[PDB]
């Protein structure tokens, strides 16, 4: 009556999930039915282990206290932090993010490095409040910061002049670079790097066990490959 040889012999899976992170994990809001990177992670598993998947809607403020209370067997992708792992246990992660800058094109070569950033003469734009912000304050402590208010976006005064880069996730930063062509990565190495992962109760030792297992043989077979360049994902390395 492991965890695991409770799915199986059920028949059922319950995965908690979010539903509002493009592209991990996406409730459609007029099929009703998910989409996304975390999504086929889950379907491929499921499919595997012979069970269907019950999705049960959590929160980002909730998604870790489900865990921890049973109200799924497993999470979609969340960040593995040490705070997280003293309460829920997590699988081997499939992706790894970083922060990292954005600039105009245009201030590519001028903002080429972390350091070039750090300049009373440079401004960077920050969302007021946010630990991204501190987190800025950090990195460029002479500089100058742009701090909008939210639901105003650091990234649009780099696109409007009123600041010269910003940071955030290299996730949203990939999707940023597409969105809006005139910005870029300043392609000097990411700040605090980070692991996506998926969640299970602490109590569940061989259903991690059973997952990690699976994870690492889906990196050998290539799924994960063929999942990362399905979303346009780039892991870090």
């Amino acid at each position: 009556e492991s965890k695991l040889d409770q799915i199986l012999s059920s028949g059922e899976l319950k995965v908690g999930t979010t539903g509002d992170w493009d592209p991990m994990a996406m409730k459609d809001p007029a099929t009703n039915k998910y989409k996304g990177f975390d999504i086929d992670v889950m379907q491929e598993l499921a499919k595997d282990m012979g069970v269907k998947i019950t999705f049960v809607p959590t929160e980002w403020k909730t998604i870790v206290s489900g865990i921890t209370a049973g109200r799924y067997d497993i999470s979609t992708s969340v960040t593995k932090t040490p705070k997280r792992a003293e309460v829920a246990g997590f699988t081997d992660s499939y992706y790894k993010y970083g922060t990292v800058p954005l600039v105009l094109k245009k201030n590519l070569k001028k903002y080429s490095t972390w350091k070039s950033l750090n300049n009373k003469d440079v401004t960077i734009a920050t969302t007021l409040g946010t630990s991204q912000e501190e987190k800025a304050k950090e990195f460029f402590p002479l500089s100058k910061l742009q701090s909008v208010e939210s639901p105003a976006r650091d990234f649009q005064e780099v696109l409007a002049g009123r600041a010269d880069g910003n940071i955030t996730s290299s996730t949203e930063a990939n999707k940023l670079v597409v969105k809006y062509p005139q910005l870029a990565i300043v392609p000097d190495g990411e700040k605090n790097p980070a692991f996506l992962a998926m969640m299970v109760s602490k109590n569940d030792q061989v259903w991690n066990d059973y997952v990690n297992e699976w994870i690492k043989s889906k990196k050998s077979s290539g799924f994960f490959n063929k999942l990362l360049a399905k979303y346009n994902l780039k892991s870090l390395l």
